[PDB]
DNA sequence: GCGATCAGC
DNA sequence: ACGCTGATCGCA
């Protein structure tokens, strides 16, 4: 129903200097995944290419790598990483429909060409789920069905570039796509393909000690409970805690008693068993998610793990990391922090380098709110986390422990993002009247922040959306909702995403400037991970001293704000040691 | 599959 | 009744 050439070989007209390209990878995790077919649409027509002959054709391979041959794609990082696993480099991607739809509206959840095409009333293409199926019935169709689907997806990309670029221009997002998101897409592909070396023997050893330590706490729980039960079962746990031991019921779920960590901690004065349960869950958390889960996805031949950074998922412009999630590796507890010791450099005599912003969101907030006191505080390079901990616990700076500072961290972010006196009272275990007075004192010291949070909520009502400094956008229709609860959640989003999203923009530009700087200096250093406000690199030890002056300055100079940006940096033999 | 729960930023 | 996530697992 759409004409296309089911090609046997590669011809010259398939190698035009502009084309829409589809390199289809159906596997969810595209690392070392098969490429099932290729489609090319250009000024000379539409073509389908079997990959086993196109990826062996030297003319087609050189065309993929020629950055002067411009390609329009959807989810180009997926194709670039899958081609890297084939030994092939993809260059010249000038338009990515996935990232263009993500900037226009992150709430659409665009996951295939059809979903993005529907935004511009283009429907001459079927959803991937309709072609490949779901679950156990998911399979690659036969060639005449697969070929048309890929050709129709390429033809859609061919027709949709101009309408998407036009709306991006109106939204002041054209530079956000071409100079930020798309260059970052190539960087993340290099990071994902590089992987991170893992000391599997160190993990496997911890897994044996965790299993023997779990049983010790397990029997102490059975002894404290008086009987044996399924500690992971909410039904039996609720019966042991709130029926047999008759502990107070502080919170309910839709299904029964709540046993979250905040509940168990308030029950600590009532029985010893709740703290053993907390320690029991924490050991099981490390065992299930970070010992077993990490060893399951590690590449045995290289001892490397290859995460996937989802660039078009979060509503604020952050990244996310899946299978494995390398953005939530434990650190706050010392027994769980040891897992970062298993993340090691990929070569001998290389080291791990980690740099991170100091309170980037609060400094971003100070610049945007133009609050005199908050700006002055960061011009003094004050640690607002420590200062707030001093005011809360009524101590001096030398008396503030890292545990108190982490609590003040939630107070600083909580207050600026709309926490209530009720919520602050429950987080600090203080009276609700003390919380309201403390929030009152917090806003009289920073009246520009309170002014900004009121103005940004009102601007979201008038425009219907909020923006970040680099013009990333998030629509908030619920901010005019007739329901109080629904509207209140939307109001806190209006307070948060311009600040969290602007911090995501800044580090995204920092990664782009860093790689150009590294290439300029002809260094072997390269990025490994991004953890929201942290950059983790590996490099030969001979490059560490150059990086101590290069990486912080690049990150601090990504943008220029009314307050400076401060970057902390450490290096060591493991990720654990890089702090 | 969903939701409670928990690891991170 | 601060925000943004992903993985695990019992199933009330
Ligand atoms: N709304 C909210 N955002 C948070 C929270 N925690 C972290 N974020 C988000 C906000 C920011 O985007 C980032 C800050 O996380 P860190 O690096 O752990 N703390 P910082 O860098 O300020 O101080 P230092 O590094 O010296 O310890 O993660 C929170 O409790 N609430
Ligand atoms: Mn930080």
């Amino acid at each position: 129903k759409m004409a296309f050439t089911l090609a046997d070989r590669v011809t010259e007209e398939m190698l035009a200097d502009k084309a829409a390209l589809v390199v289809e990878v159906v596997e969810e995790n595209y690392h070392d995944a098969p490429i099932v077919g290729i489609a090319v649409v250009n000024e000379h027509g539409r073509f389908f290419l079997r990959p086993e002959t196109a990826l062996a054709d030297p003319q087609f391979v050189a065309w993929l790598g020629d950055e002067t041959k411009k390609k329009s794609m959807f989810d180009s990082k997926r194709a670039a990483v899958a081609l890297k696993w084939k030994g092939i480099e993809l260059c010249g991607v000038s338009f990515d429909l996935l990232l263009a739809a993500y900037l226009l509206d992150p709430a659409q959840g665009v996951d295939d060409v059809a979903a993005a095409a529907k935004m511009k009333q283009y429907e001459a293409v079927r959803p991937d789920e309709a072609v490949y199926g779901k679950g156990a019935k998911r399979a690659v169709p036969d060639e005449p069905v697969l070929a048309e689907h890929l050709v129709r997806k390429a033809a859609a990309i061919w027709e949709l570039e101009r309408p998407f670029l036009d709306e991006l221009r109106r939204n002041e997002q054209d530079r956000l796509l071409v100079e930020l998101e798309q260059p970052l897409s190539s960087i993340l592909a290099e990071m994902e393909f590089a992987g991170v070396k893992v000391d599997t023997k160190r993990l496997e050893q911890m897994g044996k000690e965790l299993a023997e330590q779990l049983g010790t706490v397990e029997q102490r729980i059975y002894e404290l409970a008086g009987q044996e039960f399924n500690i992971n079962s909410p039904k039996q746990l609720g019966v042991i805690l709130f029926e047999k031991l008759q502990l107070p019921v502080l919170k309910k779920t839709k299904t029964g008693y709540s046993t979250s960590a905040d509940v168990l901690e308030k029950l600590a004065p009532y029985h010893e068993i709740v703290e053993n349960i907390l320690h029991y869950r924490q050991l099981g958390k490390l065992q299930s998610t970070y010992i077993e889960g990490l060893l399951k996805v590690v590449r045995p031949a290289t001892k490397k793990v290859h995460t996937i950074f989802n660039q078009a998922l979060t509503q604020t412009g952050r990244l996310s990391s899946t299978e494995p999630n390398l953005q939530n590796i434990p650190i706050r507890l010392e027994e769980g922090r040891k897992i970062r010791q298993a993340f090691v450099p990929s070569e001998s005599d290389w080291l791990i380098f980690a740099a991170d912003y100091s309170q980037i969101e609060l400094r971003v907030l100070a610049h945007i709110a133009e609050d005199d006191n908050l700006m002055e505080a960061f011009r003094r390079d004050l640690d607002i986390h420590t200062k707030t901990a001093m005011d809360i616990f009524q101590v001096s700076e030398d008396e503030v422990t890292p545990n108190m500072r982490r609590q003040a961290k939630a107070v600083n972010y909580g207050i600026v993002y709309g926490i209530s006196d009720y919520g602050l009272a429950q987080n600090l275990n203080i009276s609700r009247k003390e919380a309201a007075e403390f929030i009152e004192r917090y806003f009289e010291s920073f009246p520009g922040v309170k002014r900004y949070m009121e103005n940004i909520v009102q601007e979201a009502k008038q425009k219907g959306y909020v923006t970040t400094l680099l013009h990333r956008r998030r629509y908030l229709p619920d901010i005019t909702s007739r329901n109080f609860n629904v509207r209140s959640f939307a109001e806190r989003m209006a307070m948060n995403t311009p600040i969290q999203g602007s911090a995501a923009d800044i580090i995204k530009k920092a990664m782009i400037d860093l790689n150009a700087r590294l290439k300029e200096e002809r260094l072997q250093a390269h990025l490994l991970l991004q953890v929201h406000d942290e950059l983790i690199l590996e490099a030969p030890k001979e490059e560490m001293e150059r990086l101590c002056r290069l990486v912080p300055e690049v990150m601090e100079q990504a943008v220029t704000l009314r307050v400076p940006l401060k970057v902390d940096y450490h290096y060591g033999s493991t990720w654990y040691d890089a702090k």
